[PDB]
């Protein structure tokens, strides 16, 4: 269903793609995206869905917007509207400079160093999930390895109960891909309901756990107060929960279907980083945008004081104008452009906690299950919205073709 279009919204720029439901979905979430990349398709669209809202579909604009924080606003950073207008996570909600300050507490708790100290522990996951998996010859990879592999992780990394994860992850889902059960806003008060007890117990009693450390923290010299470290645990909650779970099966979806791939990186393991990096462009995965702070004429588009714009990071590295057939894999591709962690300020914290974990899990995993494919029959669906996902990946192999360690 359509919003009546604005006024000031010119009828030649109006493309009704629905970011909850794309047409194309069929032929494969980033496909479905890149529709809006077809000869005839402007740079800067708007459609009537979700709200109405403008997209950009080209990596030079997407960069552009994200780096201009004074036009282009993080204080409403989700489509629908009332999504963006709920959404008070810290940093994301916030602009520079008051932004940067809480960066720097949540860089802390996720930033290179901790990944370093979580290095053993994420690769004995890696291994004991995959060794437990090898000798069934199957698994369904999105609740086998998908999910509790990075999960498992952020909940040792925060200390919480794993326990906890049916319903984090429920709610998680419904701020980025809802099935219409919750808003946005019901969602997060739930999020938050959980946390609220949790910080108050680790303010009186301090761990060394992510959320004692985000909780006890100061910004620029200053305590945190309670209701800041909710508004940041919330968020690092979210980024556990909902990002490289995803992305795993995509990636796994993608080598179970490409033979060569695989050899590839059998054959040359030193290439797993680059191929990492390559997976990350092709199944870019993660859709958010910003609010106008004022009427501003961009691209020849006049936008308007409070339009949303969704500036989508999976578009960028699928753009032909910044990756020559971009919907190709090539591991050996020279220069990989992409905004997949994100552009400007707010480029993703996790993402070195992310690279890691992508790259452990093909390393641990090719290492012990080299040849494996798609069940036979299986039609793989996709489901978009601010972050996509694979909905189930059942995979298949003879245990005859397997190695333990
Ligand atoms: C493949 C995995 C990941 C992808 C593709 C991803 C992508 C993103 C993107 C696109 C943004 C910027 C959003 C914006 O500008 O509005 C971002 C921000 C952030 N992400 Fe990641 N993320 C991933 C993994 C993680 C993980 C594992 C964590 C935490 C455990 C995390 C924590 C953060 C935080 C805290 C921010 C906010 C930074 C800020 O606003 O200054 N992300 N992520
Ligand atoms: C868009 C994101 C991937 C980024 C980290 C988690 C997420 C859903 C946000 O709310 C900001
Ligand atoms: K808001």
């Amino acid at each position: 269903n359509l919003a009546p279009l604005p006024p000031h919204v010119p009828e030649h720029l109006v493309f009704d793609f629905d970011m909850y439901n794309p047409s194309n979905l069929s032929a494969g979430v980033q496909e479905a995206w890149a529709v809006l990349q077809e000869s005839n398709v402007p740079d800067l669209v708007w459609t009537r869905c979700n709200g109405g809202h403008w997209i950009a579909t080209r990596g030079q604009l997407i960069r552009e917007a994200y780096e201009d924080y004074r036009h282009f606003s993080s204080e409403c950073p989700f489509i629908p509207r009332e999504a963006g207008e709920a959404y008070d996570f810290i940093p994301t909600s916030m602009d520079p400079p008051e932004q940067r300050q809480f960066r720097a507490l949540a860089n802390q708790v996720v930033g290179m160093p901790v990944v370093d100290k979580l290095e053993n522990r994420i690769q004995e996951l890696a291994c004991s999930l995959i060794e437990s998996l090898r000798p069934q010859g199957q698994c369904n990879f999105t609740e086998d390895y998908a999910e509790p592999f990075p999960i498992r992780i952020f909940m040792l990394l925060a200390g919480l109960p794993e326990e906890d994860i049916p319903h984090l992850k429920y709610l998680t889902d419904q701020m980025t891909r809802p099935d219409g059960s919750m808003t946005f806003a019901e969602a997060k008060e739930a999020l938050y309901d959980y946390l609220i007890p949790i910080i108050e117990q680790r303010r009186q009693k301090p761990g060394t756990d992510a959320i004692s450390i985000v909780a006890n923290g100061q910004v620029n010299g200053r305590p945190i107060t309670s209701d800041e470290a909710k508004r940041m645990c919330g968020l690092l909650l979210v980024g556990g929960l909902d990002t490289v779970v995803n992305f795993l099966s995509f990636s796994m979806e993608f080598l179970a279907k490409s033979p060569e791939h695989r050899q590839e990186l059998i054959e040359r393991p030193e290439r797993i980083p680059a191929a990492c990096e390559e997976l990350l462009r092709r199944f870019s995965l993660v859709a958010d945008g910003r609010i106008l702070t004022s009427d501003y004429e961009f691209h020849g588009v006049q936008l308007k004081k409070g339009d949303q714009i969704l500036l989508p990071q999976m578009l960028s590295g699928l753009d032909e104008r910044e990756n020559a057939c971009p919907m190709h894999v090539d591991f050996s591709r020279q220069k990989v452009s992409h905004t997949t962690f994100g552009h400007g300020s707010h480029l993703c914290l996790g993402q070195h906690l992310a690279r890691r974990e992508i790259i452990v899990t093909l390393k641990e995993w090719l290492t012990r299950i080299p040849d494996f494919s798609i069940a036979p029959g299986a039609q793989i669906q996709h489901k978009s919205g601010i972050v996509s996902g694979v909905q189930a990946l059942p995979l298949v192999w003879d245990p005859a073709t397997t190695k333990a360690v």
